[PDB]
């Protein structure tokens, strides 16, 4: 219990500079100071130490997010937006590692693929629910259907937000991606042509 | 272009729409394009450099269509057809597109070579945001070069997933109309 957090922080710590195949089940036994069959009470591979990590650092960030849907709407509709992005910028950008690694087992890994795609898809209903709501009180106007704005506005969260973390080029600063994508969202869902 | 070159890389194209380019052997590529094993590596070394002249036969015919329209409206109609370049190139090679983003995180010239058309049309966006800009129909908000990003790199990612057939997605056909509403609105709107 005490080894298996070891275990975890190594992966991520290793996962740093070097992709999880360059990784061997000896390095995480030999970061938590175990054997290496040892490793196997606590992991059946590395790939579930992997999945394990994103697992929580997704949910972290889902967390985050229901806390901000259990209480009130912000006066200020610029705010609520970017508290909400903000979410995402903060919580994966705390874990790029582990963010990158993970989008590299979508491939791979069945279990990533639907850890990611479900996660998506909750944030995309909740964002397209939030616009539906926002046209019901008359705040924004009825241009596209809201859950296709919704897609489209989460999908270059995902690819800007991680190739500011990947260190990509091309990419918007680190230290301008939140201001450039709270600008896309709040003129695509409040103007209209 | 050589004539059995052209039947290799037309049967590739052909293979890669239902079988990935793993289920791909060079048995397969030799016996479509009725040729020899040895033939074919006469042409190609390997099926990814099959694969890899296929995008970069794809990715420039996007690039040479769009620096046609840069040659040559009303607000909305020029982004429309700038962005429909893309949906009507890469939509119509579904199965290059899908096969090139895969080997995007195995092959370091796929990656270089996505890469460097990314730029060049970010930049192309960018200067043509600029002088709305400078002619007073677009208001100076975010730099152009960042909103161009965000903008080239939605369009990149909701256009693989359409073609990827993933979920979540934009259904196909109502793809380019959310993607032009998102870029005329965060182009020319302020607040
Ligand atoms: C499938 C894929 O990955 N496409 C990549 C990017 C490139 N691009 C893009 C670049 C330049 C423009 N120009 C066209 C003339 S007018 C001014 C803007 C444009 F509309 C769109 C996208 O939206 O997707």
């Amino acid at each position: 219990d005490d080894r298996e957090l070891a275990i975890l922080a190594t992966a991520e710590n290793l996962l740093e500079d070097r992709p999880l195949a360059d990784i061997s089940v000896d390095d995480l036994a030999k970061g938590a100071g175990i054997s290496r069959p040892t490793f196997y009470f606590y992991f059946p591979s590395k790939e579930a130490v992997l999945l394990t990590l994103l697992d929580r650092v997704v949910n972290q960030a889902d967390m985050a997010l229901q806390t901000l849907a259990e209480n009130p709407a912000d006066t200020d509709r610029e705010n609520m937006w970017r508290t909400g992005i903000n979410v995402f910028f903060e919580t994966f950008g705390s874990h790029k590692a582990v963010t990158r690694a993970g989008q590299a087992a979508r491939a791979t890994s069945v279990e990533v693929a639907e850890l990611w795609s479900t996660f998506m898809q909750k944030w995309i209903a909740y964002t397209a629910a939030v616009i539906d709501a926002e046209r019901d009180r008359g705040a924004a106007p009825r241009t596209l259907p809201a859950h296709e704005l919704a897609t489209a506005l989460n999908l270059m969260n995902e690819r800007t937000l991680f190739a500011s973390f990947a260190g990509e080029q091309p990419s918007v600063p680190e230290a301008r991606v939140l201001d450039t994508l709270v600008h896309i969202w709040v003129t695509s869902i409040y103007g209209e042509n």
